[PDB]
């Protein structure tokens, strides 16, 4: 494509970060006072404030007014159940025996209810959000299953606010094969990356008639974002002008397509399957795929990027984008995307590139 129409384009998107920290100033009050207000309740007592996401990993671009946040909560010494080789899907037991347990309200059987625990947090949000009449901020009819509740601070600011499960326990083995970072970030960094704790949103699995609405799927979003803010092979890279890389640029570059793309065709629902984790995901194989910083040098931006998009295109194609964390687990699956939606987007990614990218002005 060339360096410098890429650049103008990462110009026009940086124009955006001043707006987009001024909401999340906003966010962050409102959210400050809710946790504030959440940690009485005896349930939600070790509740906290979990910064990932676009925003905390300096990639957030054009939605200044949409914002998503992630509150964790220490559940200690529990016992996972995989859900039928779903490898990612997991029902939550606790291994500890005595009552002491302040999730015993939430226990169907000796299976924790996601249901009961979601429906406790949105009340007392709710409440909480009804208490303060400082600020305008209204919750949201519920509609979507992982992000729990939805806010709108003002009658602008959207804010999406999930509910994650945090242990310190050893990940699921169902990880092992996974976050291939070895030959990229070095074997040390994997180790150390892997004695964090791993969390568990409430998301149900489809089967393909109906959906078990009791389960918990693994995230890892803090690694996520550690080896974005630290993505180099040398500790300094893009510490000095000689080591300036274009990762980040082309992720930028790639969620912007999506975007843009989305944007476009929003008339429809061909494209409403696909989200920006997918071109993370595919990003991080494009990483593991080069792991020199040789090969994403500044001036090379033009190639780099489309790396990307032809890794992209070819999972697209294939049908197969394993997650980075749980390599069994494929987010390109038929049972998740049907065909003819990914032969859509392979179409328009084609085209555009065929083009010059055209959805880039
Ligand atoms: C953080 C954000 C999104 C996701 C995800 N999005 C779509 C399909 C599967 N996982 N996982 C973690
Ligand atoms: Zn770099």
């Amino acid at each position: 494509m060339g360096a410098s129409k890429l650049r103008a384009v990462l110009e026009k998107l940086k124009l955006s970060r001043d707006d987009i920290s001024t909401a999340a100033g906003m966010v962050k009050g409102v959210v400050d006072h809710l946790l504030l207000r959440l940690k009485c309740d005896s349930a939600f007592r070790g509740v906290g404030l979990l910064n990932t996401g676009s925003y905390y990993e300096h990639v957030k671009i054009s939605a200044p007014n949409e914002f998503d946040v992630m509150f964790k909560l220490e559940v200690p010494r529990i016992q996972l159940e995989e859900y039928s080789n779903t490898r990612a899907y997991y029902f939550v037991k606790f291994k500890r025996n005595p009552k002491e347990n302040p999730l015993s309200q939430f226990l169907e059987g000796e299976i924790l209810s996601a249901s009961k625990m979601l429906s406790k947090f949105r009340k007392i949000i709710k409440e909480e959000i009804n208490d303060i009449k400082d600020t305008d901020v209204i919750m949201k009819r519920k509609r979507g299953g992982s992000p729990a509740v939805t806010l709108l601070i003002s009658e602008k600011i959207s804010v999406d606010i999930t509910l994650a499960l945090e242990s310190k326990s050893s990940w699921p083995a169902s990880t092992q094969e996974g976050l291939r970072i070895q030959n990229w970030l070095s074997a040390k960094v994997r180790k150390q990356l892997r004695l964090k704790p791993f969390y568990l949103v409430p998301k149900h699995a489809k089967e393909g008639n109906g959906f078990q609405e009791e389960t918990w799927r693994l995230s890892f979003s803090h690694i996520e974002k550690e080896i974005l803010n630290n993505h180099g092979k040398s500790k300094t890279c893009c510490e000095n002008k000689e080591e300036k890389c274009c990762r980040k640029d082309c992720l930028k570059l790639m969620k912007y397509l999506l975007e843009q793309l989305k944007e476009r065709f929003k008339d429809k629902k061909h494209l409403d399957k696909f989200s920006s984790y997918h071109v993370k995901t595919a990003f991080f194989h494009v990483c593991t795929q080069n792991p020199q910083d040789s090969q994403w040098d500044r001036k090379d931006l033009g190639l780099c990027f489309d790396n990307c998009v032809t890794y992209f295109l070819q999972c697209l194609r294939t049908e197969k984008l394993e997650n980075y964390f749980i390599p069994e687990f494929n987010l390109f699956s038929s049972n998740l995307i049907d065909k003819r939606s990914k032969e859509f987007l392979t179409k328009q990614i084609e085209y555009e590139r065929n083009n010059e990218f055209p959805v880039f002005d």
